[PDB]
């Protein structure tokens, strides 16, 4: 706290909004940095989130805030634009490549630090896997899979699995309720993406029109059953079950702030003494998807922080280390 | 698999027993060496644990084994004897300066690797403590309170805490049914230690007679409120809560193998969003005791390698490092 930790933002949508919002109350980490499509904002002293807010929202971009900068190449420019230990990239991947196009971004940039993000589908991480060396080689400790699921829900999975001499499923439930669909466009867009009727072009192709439509048919609600979800890959890499063992699935209320189920988590395996049994994590109700995915984002990107102070670079993800608790 | 772990067991009661069960199966893990109180059993190429168990239930010590070695200082000779990355420390902490004694044996020894433990008090967790700096001097990487409580539950409320930015608790309750007493006779016994009518030494100063006595009061059942345990200090030390809002109780059933009620851990904070909620991690009931405290344990002293292997050295608990599954 004389030195806190100085992080940025990338993306400024809900969740990148919520993300500023987590980090005022925080000593021990200090938001100095945001970016958005045609904008960015830097203040070495702590963002004025109110500011950046009411620019983003009423003007389009952070870079019309009190100290902001309009660009059309907010990223690269902001990178270069002052000290920043970390980033969380609340950015949508879209298109499909552009989490991995930002990270060439940061390894071409010449930067040092922590990356984190919160990609939800097993493809993206993978994108990212094939940098793992690249990343590595320029000094970049990067978290990926950092949010609720992947993240928290698939770093309890790997908790729970330690009782076990052997994994037979891990699935998956999660529930969310928003007021709006508006208020997480990219994040209803993207699991509209994933939904069987559809894929990511013409979910990105549709008009808020035509969301609104599709949401009418079921009074906002989506249901989502075995999703892609790179929960299944980690728990892989991280030597706990093959990918085909791990499900997710969930609902998402677009017309309520209420959670529509309890989200959770079950471990089914065999113990040494051949009995089958399960271990169920469940988060409460009031725990909303902001507060389960940029939380555990941020303890990552501290956890991330430690690692990469000891030299410790490449592609980590929350099913390999301990998040550590901001404060 | 072509170079698995070398592992030892120190402490062949009940529970270290069930570990060394535990280890028979696994390819990257083998059981090479275990020490009880008056004898010690070691074999590079794994020990022969139906013939360690004879020996030690039928003739009183695995120095009784085929290839065993009787000694009146089992851990101190067994050290010297070969080859082993690391160590369970499956004793009692008895007398309760033990663990610590043992762990200084290690730290004169000259020897090496990773430890890993399983104690419940506070007070013995801060007795290790004090000796980090000693540990960390010897190449020592030393795991404490890995576990089920402290460990796997502790893990899993420093996951769970990521949610909040303040946490107001953490409850754990446990439960635990075995056959009979006798068969975990040191961890009843040290139950008993930590009730209200009672204490370390009056516990240890108990006939198996009195202690027989003592069950039929309540048909074999003990319930623990608000017990001593090392949960409180390791999630303080993980900077998540203090150890005044972390509590401990359980019951405990010596008359039944079924578990008389689910353990699980019941963490509870504010969000970011000023909402208070808890999220709630709970055991499958056909995960036993030994299960849950023996696969936790080796999934640390997994870690605890990899941890070693890149030269940290020290004192780690559960809640500081993600423990690794062991195949």
């Amino acid at each position: 706290s004389l030195a806190p930790l100085r992080v940025g933002i990338l993306g400024f949508g809900g969740l990148g909004q919520a993300a500023a919002r987590l980090l005022a109350p925080k000593q021990e980490m200090k938001l100095v940095a945001v970016a958005d499509r045609h904008g960015y904002l830097y203040d070495a002293d702590g963002i004025d989130v109110d500011n950046a807010v009411q620019a983003y929202t009423q003007q389009g971009s952070v870079g019309k805030a009190k100290k902001g900068q309009m660009s059309e190449q907010s990223i690269e420019d902001l990178i270069g634009e002052g000290e920043v230990d970390g980033y969380f990239l609340a950015l949508p991947n879209l298109p499909n490549t552009f989490m991995a196009d930002v990270t060439r971004q940061f390894i071409a940039s010449g930067w040092q630090g922590v990356l984190v993000d919160a990609l939800k589908r097993t493809s993206a991480v993978e994108q990212l896997i094939t940098l793992r060396e690249d990343l590595a080689q320029a000094g970049i400790t990067y978290m990926t899979g950092c949010g609720a699921t992947p993240g928290l829900l698939t770093a309890a999975a790997a908790i729970a699995s330690q009782s076990f001499q052997e994994i037979h499923q891990v699935k998956i439930t999660f529930g969310v309720g928003i007021a709006n669909w508006e208020a997480y466009r990219a994040t209803i867009r993207e699991d509209i993406a994933h939904m069987p009727g559809y894929n990511v072009d013409k979910a990105q192709a549709m008009t808020d029109a035509e969301v609104a439509a599709l949401l009418d048919q079921t009074n906002g609600i989506l249901a989502l059953e075995d999703m892609e979800h790179a929960d299944d890959i980690m728990l892989e890499l991280a030597g706990i079950c093959h990918r085909d063992q791990v499900t997710v699935g969930g609902v998402v209320d677009t017309r309520n702030p209420k959670k529509p189920l309890s989200t959770h988590v079950k471990i089914t395996g065999r113990t040494f003494e051949g009995k089958i049994s399960s271990h169920t994590f469940t988060l409460g109700d009031e725990t909303s998807m902001a507060a389960n995915v940029c939380g555990p984002a941020f303890g990552y990107l501290k956890a991330g922080y430690g690692l990469h102070r000891q030299g410790l670079k490449g592609l980590f993800t929350a099913a390999d280390v301990m998040p550590k608790f901001v404060r």
